[PDB]
């Protein structure tokens, strides 16, 4: 409507339910990552309440460990649960015929950053998302070094698919998205937003001037379109729409 009162009052309501569904899709990013993380630190608790006899020999580990990660891993359908040693080895519970966990001597562990970072933080650490060796599937991770009496024992590792997060956000009402720590494309509820040769400069240019939760204006095919990011962890989480709502 031409009546500047009436284009105000619409671009008002617009900026407001947009922000609202922005806000949807950055609680899902949060819950996501919490829920992860308090699994993370119970499972801590529980490993590091075990006696030090129970977590000194290797044996020991896969007969006492082992059944933890394992009811852990199936609680949350995770990917992959483990403990990696100083030794190199890792205490594997993986996903695929049953078979017990096994204490894996060839998955490199000191040279991923899932291992060194753990020892680095006394936080939980969570990878960006990323390859696993195990099984082959695109998965974040949650690390922990765990510690008894000051003491180091291992790593925890958790590793849920990647896929979860992206299925959660697609899902979230809205015309949302997010976009990784490198500003690819991570997740989108327009499927078609996912083709990599899509530009997002238009709308990462605006981000970048307007900052966090700031509604904007910019350019599709010269017709007008209104949006608004916010960064949430390393994500940026943005909303778009058509500018037809104030205009016509
Ligand atoms: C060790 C394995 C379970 C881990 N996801 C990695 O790729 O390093």
């Amino acid at each position: 409507g031409i009546d500047p009162f009436t284009k105000t009052s619409l671009y008002e309501s617009t900026l407001k339910n947009q922000t609202d569904l922005l806000k949807v899709t950055q609680s899902t990013v949060e819950d996501f990552r919490s829920t992860n993380q308090s699994f993370t630190r119970a499972l801590e608790k529980d490993i590091a309440n075990l006696p030090y006899q129970s977590l000194i020999t290797e044996e020991n580990i896969i007969n006492n460990v082992g059944p933890i990660l394992k009811y852990y891993r199936h609680s949350i359908n995770a990917l992959n649960v483990y403990l990696g040693l100083n030794n190199g080895k890792v205490l594997l519970s993986q996903k695929s015929d049953a078979k017990m966990p096994e204490l894996r001597d060839d998955l490199d562990i000191k040279t991923k950053d899932w291992y060194q970072e753990a020892l680095k933080t006394n936080d939980i650490f969570v990878t960006p998302a990323y390859l696993d060796t195990v099984l082959k599937q695109y998965v974040i991770t949650y690390s922990k070094a765990i510690y008894k009496d000051g003491k180091i024992i291992g790593v925890l590792g958790v590793d849920i698919p990647s896929e979860d997060l992206q299925n959660l956000v697609a899902k979230t009402p809205g015309n949302t998205f997010l976009f990784d720590q490198k500003n690819k494309i991570f997740a989108a509820t327009n499927k078609e937003l996912l083709n990599p040769s899509i530009d997002h400069s238009p709308v990462l240019n605006a981000y970048k001037l307007n900052g966090d939760n700031n509604f904007f204006s910019y350019k599709l095919n010269n017709e007008e379109r209104l949006g608004a990011c916010t960064k949430v962890f390393a994500y940026t989480a943005c909303i778009t729409e058509s500018a037809d709502i104030i205009n016509k």
